């Protein structure tokens, strides 16, 4: 017959650990760009001559 | 029939050598600590998002 026994409580500590793998890599290289329109047009030489 | 047959001393000498392999070395770099509590308690944090 314990007198502390049920008032005892459970607390955790800051102690976090970052277990998932969220990496961005080659997003992290593209040189972004704000592009406003609808669809980006530029030109393709081919040959011919 | 000798004079110094029976009375004789036979003293040892300061050569104590231990034989035994009494060595600490991982518990000797883990950077101990003291802790008052039933349990340690952490979190662990995974995915989901």
């Amino acid at each position: 017959a314990k007198l502390n026994l049920a008032v005892l409580n459970n607390v955790f500590s800051e102690l976090l650990t970052q277990e998932i793998n969220r990496s961005a890599t080659f997003l992290g290289l593209l040189s972004k760009y704000p592009e406003r329109k609808s669809n980006i047009q530029w030109g393709v030489g081919m040959g011919g001559t």
